[PDB]
């Protein structure tokens, strides 16, 4: 595949005059006011991939942010729950127009339950993911040829699974479920950012 | 502590030409689908309330229903989670214009861990509840006094709880936290209607 | 409030020519290999009680026994699940037309979860228990007064249970499901005395 | 090896004139109230076997629906408290006429704690029912041919199965236990329709 | 209500020419390698006790390991386990012969699940028994009379006890769960206090 | 018992020219990102006590400030890993020479696992500490008499422990342990505001 | 690889004049009450082993119940509080001279937290043993290559633990255990199965 | 892979004139109380190692000793927690200048959960660790002198990257305070609070 790898920032816009791209990110854990973001990996649905190193301290990046605000075209995560959250904490914006691959797994897969983004891929589209080490120095200088491209594998597929779950979707007439999950999904991952990460807010106890 | 005690229906709303309205229900237990609704109580924020026995196999309550719709009429729940899951089973409408105070405790009484209506009530109002009868037959043809004064008593502060409690949420600046939670929270309930109420659809797992 | 104590077996059945006798034992544990019947009660729902003490080794109880085998005669235990693996252990008869007041909790009470006798006496009658001699040696020679008392109080209400919760299986409607439950129970004993008595035979694990 | 596969119902019964029929079934999940039946498979205990494709929202299958209700046919079952209780669920009638190989297998393999039907198969008959998955869309319009064999592998040995636990049933002599708990079995299926799906209804708590 | 308090040691074994002993320690805590023992409480039976204080780093109590190593002198204990441990940490020797009725309660009070010593002496004998600083210089006056209302009643324990054993029919099994006990307390001091060591995991 | 209640800071330290000072802090909860510091509560041991009224978002406190990290002032707290962190967060200055009351229980203390404040106090002085306004409204523009009395009680008697436990570290000869436990302290308060306050750090797993 | 399959009993003590017997039991499950006993196994030492197979009901096997209660000879287990509970179940004869290689392991084998007979004999042996119908009229053969794989090396585990039992000096704490076992065994069979007697709760 | 094996001591400090050494310690188990220290490996961080057999109811070792307790040489261990507590049981020294490769990864590796010996060495190195047995028997075998210098080979190299990622995230007066503590937090072991988080509300 195509894997283009920028520092900073997209150079323009005129790979992404879309309606939807693939996001996804990675970090150097799971808590935001610790772990600082260090890749964001996007794509247009085509058969390549950007792959964009986040310096640290870096606070703009006026193209990609051009990208987020654009309530026009829709953001594409698998768990946006933590994407948003990492992406809103490091740019100072966050998203309202997302479709999120986990929660619609969780509103389609009713027979199974794992939601995962490699049985998500071999049962509907029959490819294999080689998760071998996402855990590694996503901070180093110069990424290494298998990670950039185990970092561009992760958004190749995500408009296909987006075109399947919203046939899924579609057939057990989950729709208007979904569109309010997803309405909701930016406040969620505000709620994370501001403190309330460990609660279910709807829970009982 | 007039307590208006109905069959079936409010026989008009001329008591209800307010901005808000408290809401609660008592039902034969937790799950909608077998334990059907039984006493629903409402409460314009004055002295008194209003208590209508819902009858087995009822379908329709044109007046409360009326007031459940009405968009203009914000509807005070203490975990309205479970009543709106109760009440659009029962009636067939969900109302979309809420006010929980379990949310608003949840996001503004991060000193404590004890949610429950009780503890509020002492709090914020130095109001002692005696919470005995939640447990009793709310089937019975003829309810009891002691059990109409307590039913009852369990809607004449919610409005004080909505102002104190909005009082909160702009000293602490979570308001539009909590806008986005009410606005998301019947179609929670919904989702807890439809099978995943077990499920937090948020989680990783 | 007669209760009639008796060493061995009953003189006669000539107060028991009725169509439900409420029952209930006391033994030296939850074990049936282990611990020993020690005490069997009896009521027929006139107000009083007949306490017939079992020594120990004791095979055959001829009177007794021939009113738990009577199948024109319905059982009335508390969790009879216990006393009936204990009874046919003891004596070689199961008894096989009962009724299960913790059963028929389970199905009509479902507004709580706390289904014990202390509780059910409580909210259906307002009479409270005082359960304090539940930890005594049974198998004493001679039992005392209070101990008298209290196995006499295990039994006297249980008719009057019986009849609260008939009406209220016929209000709910699940007459059919509580009829399917005891006659299955004495085969869920039996279960419990040839070794499964910690398996749930019917759960996936 | 032969697989018919058939679009709602059979096209009549004349290959099932015969003392047992095996049956399983397949859903969306394990929630009769959400997740609809979608692929019922039949076996005459010959070398082949009938997979019947279950349409969205259809409510009645006039020749399947004679061979459930049928009480001079016994029907095997793998784990038959949820094939019941979703059978029932989707066409109205309760099958009382059954034979279960877990309930089987827990009164007789009492060596091993491993009572599926892949271990069982190995066990009992060194057959390898080794499959791919129990995930895949189910609901598909067309089902592949790995879905389809997949689908008859799991009723192709349950004949075989119920004879040798006959044998072992006969050997133990716990014939009556397992008699008792076949019998209960599709009141136990109700009971998880009615809402009692998580309580084990027997247990003191 | 007799408590004699002494200082390190019995100064003689005159109250002790008898065929069994109430024994119970206080200790600084459950740690036989962190918490030293503390008080040594012990009774005739005759609705006296003697209560012993023992310094930190004491070596040695003479008379005391005498009436403990006596093998005609059954040790009373309750949950002897535990005081078997620290004696014998303490003062090198390990007891080896004990009655303990916390076992005897777990071998015949099968109807209940609280085998404390409260619920024992309230179910027994209708006797209410309803920590500190042990390591105090000088011990209160209801230190005092705490540490002997361990002792004064484990006698009549003892006596209830081996009637129900007797009634039961358990008498060689408890009387072989006695026999093992001390090598079950040592094993604790060896390193084995948090394993079931005839458990298969 | 004189309480002097000030907004913002001391007015001078003339009344704080002592070697040991107590300090102790009420907070809107036990998260230092997200609950701000609203009353902190100083004590020289003369029985007199100071209670300081911090506002929101106020970042400065001189003569607070000055005390605490003065380095010939040893600071006691009660569980002070929460206060220093609070503090930390709150004014920019971690203090360190501190004293804790909780780690001094738990290498003193063996014979019980109750370390509260309420333990301590009735265990080592007789005092009746009645921790009861734990949970109030610490943010309130005024605070109540009840409050004032509450929070005073908490800083009135920890010299008084400090001696004892000193006393105590000095017999069981575990000085130099606890001397070094309080020299990490402040450390493992950083590593709490850093985040890693769920995780013990020496911990295998 | 010799094995000699029975019925009922042995024909004779002909290969049974021997210091110690490895013993070893299948059954049904580990219930007692429940899950009868269906096959014991047995070995002199040698390369050869006698598995005798036991019928449904069978209340007497007096040479084997011989063997197993002539106080001159140790048996040998692995686990045996197991065996021993469902040996005295089937023949009312409890042995009381016994050798159990997972005590032992767990007195020795300090530095791991796996106790399973294949890895004590993966560790100590380098040998590599790598359920079923116990109840069938007929054994096949490789069940009864398995059931005398499991009494093939009991031996030599023995000699093996009496090494390490007498290096580290914890000869007299494995003899107490193993004179307790029966007894622990016996408590088995009485009820408390599930209850460790010597724990506080 | 010079390993040298060693019977009681190390025979001088003439290999061991360097400013960091790796140690690791073999026992009967983690008890220090019950399971005796057997084994004690070292390295300067060159290509060879020592591996020093301990005998039962040895109290002393004075070269090995003075190496551990000399304060201009770091020791570096992996989990040094346990093996300070042992080691200053047996020989009566608590070292009190360490590095501790699993804190370490504990402060920087925040990517995973996985802190383990092997999994550090796989990641930062992709070296491929073979990873007990009788620590005690009076000859060891060959297999397991191997697998006992394996240990310590490498832990010079995961402490050069360690430190570098210490530096890169800003970390380095957090870990070295946790290393100062360190010792302390041995010696509550010995005493008795194995099992208690020290600074834990409960």
């Amino acid at each position: 595949t195509e894997i283009r790898v920028h520092q900073g920032d997209l150079p323009n816009l005129d790979n992404y005059r879309i309606d939807a791209v693939a996001v996804d990110t990675e970090t150097l854990g799971l808590q935001p006011h610790r772990d600082r973001l260090c890749v964001v990996q996007l794509s247009s649905g085509d058969g390549t991939a950007d792959v964009i190193q986040i310096a640290k301290g870096q606070k703009s990046a006026p193209n990609l942010v051009r990208l987020l605000s654009d309530r026009d075209i829709t953001k594409i995560f698998h768990f946006g729950r933590f994407d948003l959250a990492i992406l809103a904490h490091t740019f100072g914006v966050m998203p309202d127009v997302v479709f999120c691959t986990k929660i619609a797994s969780k509103l389609t897969r009713t027979y199974t339950d794992r939601h995962g983004l490699k049985e998500i891929c071999g049962e509907l589209l029959n490819v294999n993911i080689s998760k071998q080490q996402q855990s590694s120095d996503w901070a180093a200088e110069t990424l290494s040829r298998a990670q950039i491209e185990y970092a561009a594998s992760d958004v190749l597929y995500l408009h296909r699974l987006k075109d399947i779950f919203e046939e899924r979707l579609k057939r057990e007439e989950r729709e208007s479920v979904a569109k309010a999950c997803f309405q909701f999904l930016p406040m969620r991952a505000n709620l994370d950012l501001l403190g309330w990460s460990e609660i279910d807010i709807f829970a009982h106890s």
